[PDB]
Order: C-alpha cells, then sequence, then structure tokens
C-alpha cells in the first residue's frame, strides 16, 4: 500500500560550498514547513516530511496522586477524666489495624476536648474523638508533573519510493531527529550515505511552554495534560491537588496525615447524650461534593495540539505545537545532480475560528475537508466576501490522497476583533472553486456535614 506524500512546491536556492587547499561542491537550500513534504530525484524518488515538532518536558518532578472519599465517625465522652477518648488514643495517630477492613482505606484520628456539657452535667467538660477515613474515589489515578521546559527537537520522515509496474514502493524509511536550539545539525539520510540533510532554526519555536505543575489521568498510563491548582512535590496545601498520594505498592495516603489531620479536621459536639456532632474538612479536591476538574490543555489552549506524557517510562512529556514556523534545510552530496518535484492541491470545504488564546496567541484554528497539496487563504476586511484582503496565507497538506486535517494559522495584529470572511482556494484553481465563509472571532484573557454517630455509645455513664 506504499505511497509518497504530497510533494510541495518549494523555491530552491543553489549555494556553493566554501573550499580548502585541495579538490568544488554545491548545496541545495529550501525552507521546509511543519506538516509538509519535499521531493527530489538524484541524477528512486527521495522524500522528506517534517512530521513532528516537540519541546521537551523534563524538569523533574513526578508523583502519582488520587481523589479521596472522606468519612468521619466520632464518639463523645462526658467525663473529662475518662480512659475512653484520650490524647494518647486519638491525637496524632492512625486508627490501628481492623484485620478484615479494606487495604485501600487510610484512616487518621483527631482529639476534640474542652466541650460544652449538652445532654450532660453542668460541671463536667466533655471530649470528642474521631476517625477520619480516606479511600480512592472511582479508582481515579493521576500523575503530577513539573512540566515541559523546552528543548526543541524536529522529527523528520525520510522515505525513498520506486515506481515498479503500475505502483509505488517504499524502499527505505527512516526517522530523522534534529535539535533546533543550537547551530546547524547534519547527518546522512539514505542507506548509500550519498546525501546529507542539514537542519537550522531561525530562532525560538513558534510557541512556548509555561513553567509549573501539570497532571493527566492514568489508566493502570499517560493521557492529555490538564491544569488545576496542584502541589509541588515538597508542598502540602490542602486547597490544591495532590495531598492524597500513591506510594510504590499502590496504597493512597494523606501526605503527612498523622501530623496535619488536626489542622484540617474540625468537629464540635451537638449533644453528648444523643452522640451528635458537627463535622468538616478544611480542604478541597475531596469526595463527596468537593471535586471537579479542569479540561485538558489541548481543549483550552489553541496553540497546543497535544500535551501528553510520552510513554510508560514516565521520563518525558511531549508538547506538540498547533503549528510551528518553517525550518531551514540544505541538501548536499562528491558532485552530481538534484531536481525537485511537486504535486498539486485540492479542497472540498473548510471550517475554523479566529482565536486569541490565554497566552496571547493570535491564530486561525483551520480545519480542511477532503484536501491535499498547497492551499491558499485570503483573510478579508469585513464579513462580506469580496471585501479587502488584510492577510494572505498558504498551508500545505502532506497527504497524497485528499483527507481531513486540522491546523494552526498564525495571524498578524491587523486581523483584529469582530467576525470576518476568509477565502480558501487550492493551487491553480479557478476563482469559481474558491470557498468562502464568515469566520467567528473568539478571545481568551490572561458546607458543614452534621451527623449522629450511628455506631452508638459503648461508654454511656
Amino acid at each position: 500500500r506504499a505511497e509518497p506524500p504530497h510533494c510541495s512546491k518549494t523555491p530552491i536556492v543553489r549555494a556553493q560550498t566554501s573550499q580548502n587547499a585541495m579538490s568544488r561542491g554545491m548545496q541545495m537550500q529550501f525552507s521546509i514547513g511543519l506538516h509538509t513534504a519535499v521531493c527530489f530525484r538524484l541524477y528512486l524518488l527521495h522524500t522528506i516530511r517534517l512530521e513532528k515538532l516537540e519541546h521537551h518536558h523534563p524538569i523533574t518532578q513526578r508523583y502519582t496522586f488520587g481523589i479521596p472519599e472522606v468519612h468521619a465517625s466520632c464518639i463523645c465522652e462526658c467525663d473529662a477524666t475518662s480512659s475512653t477518648c484520650t490524647a494518647e488514643s486519638h491525637q496524632f495517630t492512625a486508627c490501628p489495624e481492623s484485620d478484615k477492613s479494606d487495604e485501600t482505606s487510610s484512616c487518621y484520628r483527631t482529639f476534640f476536648p474542652n466541650q460544652t456539657p449538652i445532654g450532660c452535667s453542668e460541671d463536667d467538660i466533655p471530649k470528642l474523638c474521631c476517625d477520619v477515613r480516606f479511600k480512592p474515589y472511582k479508582n481515579m489515578t493521576f500523575l503530577a508533573v513539573k512540566l515541559e521546559q523546552p528543548t526543541t527537537y524536529a522529527t523528520f520522515v525520510y522515505a525513498a519510493y520506486d515506481f515498479v509496474n503500475g505502483y509505488w514502493v517504499e524502499k527505505d524509511k527512516t526517522k530523522i531527529r534534529s535539535q533546533l536550539d543550537g547551530g546547524t545539525q547534519d547527518r546522512h539520510l539514505d542507506q548509500k550515505r550519498r546525501i546529507s540533510l542539514a537542519v537550522t532554526a531561525g530562532g525560538r519555536a513558534s510557541h512556548q511552554l509555561e513553567t509549573g505543575m501539570y497532571f493527566s489521568r492514568t489508566s493502570n498510563e499517560t493521557e492529555e495534560l490538564r491544569m488545576q491548582p496542584l502541589n509541588e512535590i515538597t508542598d502540602n496545601n490542602f486547597d490544591r491537588l495532590g495531598w492524597y498520594r500513591m506510594d510504590d505498592s499502590g496504597h493512597f495516603h494523606v501526605n503527612n496525615g498523622v501530623v496535619k489531620m488536626d489542622d484540617i479536621h474540625k468537629a464540635k459536639v451537638k449533644n453528648c447524650k444523643e452522640q451528635t456532632y458537627k463535622s468538616i474538612l478544611s480542604a478541597n479536591h475531596y469526595m463527596p461534593g468537593h471535586f471537579n476538574l479542569t479540561r485538558p490543555l489541548e481543549v483550552i489552549k489553541p496553540w497546543i495540539q497535544s500535551a501528553r506524557i510520552f510513554d510508560s517510562s514516565l521520563r518525558q512529556a511531549v508538547v506538540t505545537h498547533a503549528e510551528g514556523t518553517n525550518l531551514q534545510i540544505s541538501i548536499h552530496l562528491e558532485s552530481q545532480n538534484l531536481v525537485f518535484f511537486h504535486n498539486a492541491s485540492r479542497i472540498r470545504d473548510f471550517s475554523g475560528s479566529i482565536i486569541v488564546d490565554s497566552k496571547s496567541n493570535r491564530l486561525f484554528n483551520l480545519t480542511v475537508y477532503e484536501a491535499s497539496g498547497k492551499i491558499d487563504g485570503s483573510v478579508k476586511m469585513s464579513t462580506g466576501f469580496g471585501s479587502d484582503t488584510i492577510h494572505t496565507f498558504t498551508a500545505y497538506v502532506s497527504d497524497l490522497h485528499a483527507s481531513n486535517r486540522s491546523m494552526i494559522i498564525p495571524l498578524p495584529a491587523i486581523v483584529g476583533q469582530g467576525a470576518r470572511a476568509i477565502c480558501l482556494r487550492a493551487d491553480s484553481m479557478a476563482d469559481i472553486d474558491k470557498i468562502c465563509h464568515v469566520i467567528e472571532y473568539f478571545e481568551s484573557p490572561l458546607i458543614k456535614g452534621i451527623s449522629s454517630i450511628g455506631d452508638g455509645v459503648m461508654i454511656a455513664t
């Protein structure tokens, strides 16, 4: 089923290599676009596609966490002297092993003395004792990451095709990786080692990464990165995510539960006789009724196509830029001949919206339908088709066969507020075939749960 990608139309600059006190070469220069292909023959058709643009993720931090289901059972002791409900039994301690009860559950004890004698004697000052219980909710698991900090890599796809009796044959197929932050990077591409690919970036890549705490769900296994107030590994804010953390075994616990439990659990006696009390947790991100989540970055951030932990090793996260600037290529060889070829373009329909994202990115979130090759856009003044052109663009769809693709089109500041018309036309298409639509403009800017014990009192009088 071997097939070449749409060979884009690219101007080629002939440069001459400098010389030493020896034996008069030449270099073929061109600017390749992200998600487009370049084709040439050596005088076996050679193709290079700038497939992926990635910023690296690591700096370190990593920790699995969950969402806890909290339940607190208490008991009152009317006589302040009593052996039942004491500082040694309740203050800073986990309720000792039940032997039958769930392994997933995690409990902590808190001591509430100096009570009011309600349903008691006027002189004796009561005391309250509680078991705060925590278990994972819906078995929800997430990795917390201190997230992508850019290093930039380009991923190219080199394929050499041959036309053997009516059909194309993918002879050689490699993945080329080149670091974009330094000077030119050079390597051979073909097995014959005759040709060399030289990649050079103009400056920093189109878009940028924020430094902070991120996370995504785990399926017992990385997913689309989300952003919601989350704790750095060394921090333990109860109003932010990750205070309910998973250790090695898969057991979830409250981060420094023992010690902190008394600062976050607050209970007062309602009536010591009936064994009634007012209870709450001074925290967030717990069940019941204290947990929702932020949508993936992909969804909220137009400049982001995808942001995911790369694999099972959980060492790097890959941020795929919605679109990126072109890269500078030079193809060099001894002394022979190079000819560059190009295919043509087609387009059924399109859809999209003009967006200024939270990180101040002005782009056209374009989606093409049954399209291939070089596609030319024209952003118009007003909603009226035929109004004055304010920007002109060209997108390159790499699929040989007309397919549906989604892309990011950087726009100048002239493409200001309000809805407007945009007209797309493929290459060499008559102005009758030109699709127009009015496109929309969007812009992003920059409690007490009272319960009666239930378990009954074992110590009445």
